[PDB]
């Protein structure tokens, strides 16, 4: 990724927790998109419906969060903290469902691990 | 829009507040994208930087919210309420900034009005 | 939608085919998201895997197209025509697959009809 | 990223050009979002209007492309090639405009370089 390089060159600019969060949002978005599709292709797709939905929700929220986190927030009201908290909660929910399938589907194991890491990164960027 | 028609035909299906919310999310997303671009093209773009950012944030959150709201949430944990609350807060913030420019820029007046309506619809879908 | 109102107020601004295209892109994006989810919830989800994928692809392309079409393109090189042509082709593909399921699933009938209309609107905006 | 890990675990699954393309799409999407915001914050924002628009267009197309490229396409008609070609053309256009500002704005230099690489990766995945 070029998150770190680009933050340093912004005219309103270092912030390690923010860089980690942005990087994880884009990684998690892709991973969740891929997991949704993999689950879709499984013989057992009917057992994976909720996992697919959560993965699609998570991909969408992660892209939004990572994009908003790439912008200057100002010092008055901004959505960044709220959005990162939403992302953390979405990643927590998606992790839980992927994790339940992790013994049966390797793609769900990987996605659960990425969601856990993205949750941690988003929650850490809020403090 | 086809929100109402599609909800009624879902196998897990009426919900007027949900239909209004989805419709408003997509309307607001487009309107905010358009307002960001219009502000970008203004002679006075330098005075509109924060408005442009909020409009881009709002467009992104509205698309995410409207997409998530188009899916079955289940009866355990789901992100829907959290996401709709985030959308409401984003629309409130974006409304406030557009409104400040509404006397000078008609596109900001229209976008403030749409954001206000989307805020109301999202907050109403949470109750 | 507020497409028409916002185009008229842009500082670089009428264009009926462009308004129709933008409106249809957002309508189709929502409809395809909803159809993907409805198909996901069907007893027969395993027969609908390709339809679900095409609907997700279509939702994503329609949002991108509708957002790009909401911006000033300039008079040198721009992506608008290329993107609208891609959207038209995606809508054609998605229509074809939804249509095949239209006898069995009302949500697929509606989505096929919306995709057809969005295809027409995008192709018309290119001429 | 987890692109490679997730492709290998898909039930319909190696493809190096596809992995490189997906990775570059998400990297480029973030970079373009960041460049648009950085240009927005410049004293000279009024000279960067077209660059900002192209960066927003590019971010949107790159996310769509990277998401579609993360899904099984089948062996009949699919949008993948068309979408990757659109992404390549968008990245070419965005590169050209960023490059013109690269002497004045380091964020534009970095974004031009990422766009060039994403263009190459998308065009290579089409062959």
């Amino acid at each position: 990724m070029h998150v770190e390089a680009m933050i340093s060159k912004h005219p309103q600019a270092t912030d390690r927790s923010l860089v980690q969060c942005v990087e994880m949002c884009f990684d998690c978005a892709q991973t969740c998109a891929a997991c949704a599709d993999a689950c879709l292709g499984e013989d057992k797709v009917a057992d994976l419906r909720h996992c697919i939905r959560l993965n699609l929700d998570c991909a969408e929220i992660c892209v939004a969060a990572g994009s908003i986190a790439s912008r200057a927030a100002g010092t008055e009201e901004s959505i960044l903290r709220t959005m990162l908290q939403t992302c953390a909660e979405m990643c927590r929910m998606c992790e839980e469902e992927c994790r339940r399938h992790a013994g049966n589907h390797e793609h769900c194991r990987i996605c659960a691990d990425v969601c856990k890491e993205c949750e941690t990164a988003c929650r850490s960027a809020t403090g």
